C-alpha cells in the first residue's frame, strides 16, 4: 500500500483507515477534531506516475511523467468544483481542498455502506425489482441534477455508486483524473469503460450518453454482466433484448426500459432523466 498510516494529521484531521486505493487515488477514513466529525478524504495518487517517499510527500517515479502527473492534478482540481457547485443528497458533498504533500487532497461528506459493485458481489440476492425501482429515484434525481447544470457524469458503472445503508444511493466520482491521464499517456484502456461507455463516447453526447451508462448499469444488476462493448455492437448489434431473455422474477416494463435506455443510437434513447423515468410507469 502507498497510503498514509492511521494517526496521519493534516492539522485539525486525522487518517483513522484507508479505505479505498485504486490507481489513481487513495480514499480515507478522517477525522476532524475541530467539529468532530468523521469525514472522508480523498488523495490524488497516480500509481503509474507517483511513489510515496520516506516524509510521505508524493515524488515522481521518473522526470518524464512530471506533465501528465500535473495534468491529471488539474483534472482532479476541475472535478472537485464541479463536485462542489452541487448540494444534493445523492452528490458527493465537497467540504474542503488543498494542496500538500506534492498532490491534492478532497475533504468530503462519509457515506454509509459501500459500492453497488460491492453489493452486487456480496449480497446479490438482494438485489431484485422492487429494490432496484427504490433505487431509481434517488439516482434519476442525483444524475439529472447534473444535467440541469449543463454537465454530463460520463464514467458512471457500478464502481463509483455508493449504496449507503438506507440503500440510498450517492454518485462518488467522475474519473476525470484517471481519463485524462489515460488520453495523455495513450493509456486508452482506463479511459472509457467497455460495456458502459455507448458508441458517441470512442469519438455527439449529451443526457442520452450518461442514459446508456444507466441502462448498462441495470443489465449488470439483473443478469450480472454488461450488454456487449458499443463499438462492437455498431458493428453487429448481438444485444439481445431483455424483454427476450426474460430473467426470472423481472416485469416486461423494467425489462423494456433498460433495453430502450441500451438502444445503440443516441437518437432511439430517453433524450432526458425524465423521459427515461416515464419508462417506469
Ligand atoms: N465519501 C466516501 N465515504 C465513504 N466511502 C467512500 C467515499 N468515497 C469513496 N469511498 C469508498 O472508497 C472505495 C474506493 O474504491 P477503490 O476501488 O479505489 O478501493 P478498494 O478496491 O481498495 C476498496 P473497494 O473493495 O470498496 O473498491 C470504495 O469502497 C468506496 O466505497
Amino acid at each position: 500500500s502507498n497510503s498514509l498510516p492511521s494517526g496521519y494529521r493534516f492539522n485539525e484531521f486525522e487518517i483513522q483507515e484507508a479505505i479505498g486505493e485504486g490507481g489513481f487515488g487513495i480514499v480515507y477514513r478522517a477525522y476532524d477534531h475541530q467539529l468532530e466529525r468523521t469525514i472522508a478524504i480523498k488523495e490524488y495518487m497516480p500509481t503509474s506516475l507517483a511513489k510515496r517517499n520516506d516524509d510521505l510527500s508524493i515524488g515522481l517515479r521518473g522526470e518524464r511523467f512530471g506533465k501528465t502527473f500535473q495534468a491529471g492534478l488539474n483534472s482532479f482540481i476541475q472535478e472537485a468544483r464541479l463536485l462542489a457547485r452541487f448540494s444534493h443528497p445523492g452528490l458527493l458533498h465537497v467540504l474542503r481542498f488543498w494542496e500538500e504533500n506534492g498532490t491534492a487532497y478532497m475533504g468530503t461528506q462519509f457515506y454509509s455502506g459501500t459500492t453497488l459493485k460491492n453489493l452486487q458481489a456480496q449480497q446479490p440476492e438482494k438485489i431484485d425489482e422492487a429494490w432496484i425501482r427504490r433505487l431509481l429515484p434517488p439516482l434519476f434525481s442525483a444524475i439529472n441534477t447534473i444535467h440541469q447544470e449543463g454537465y454530463l457524469h460520463r464514467d458512471i458503472s457500478l464502481d463509483n455508486i455508493q449504496i449507503q445503508e438506507s440503500q440510498l444511493p450517492v454518485l462518488l466520482d467522475f474519473g476525470s483524473a484517471r481519463k485524462e491521464i489515460g488520453n495523455l499517456s495513450d493509456e486508452t484502456e482506463i479511459v472509457l469503460k467497455p460495456g458502459f461507455a455507448p458508441i458517441e463516447q470512442y469519438t455527439e453526447q449529451g443526457p442520452w450518453t450518461d442514459i446508456y451508462a444507466l441502462g448498462a448499469v441495470l443489465h449488470t444488476l439483473i443478469v450480472g454482466s454488461p450488454p456487449p462493448v458499443s463499438v462492437v455492437r455498431s458493428i453487429e448489434d448481438s444485444y439481445q433484448p431483455l424483454t427476450e431473455r426474460r430473467p426470472a422474477g423481472y416485469s416486461p416494463e423494467l425489462l423494456r426500459t433498460v433495453d430502450r435506455a441500451l438502444a445503440l443510437k443516441p437518437e432511439d434513447r430517453p433524450q432526458t432523466i425524465d423521459e427515461m423515468a416515464e419508462l417506469l410507469e
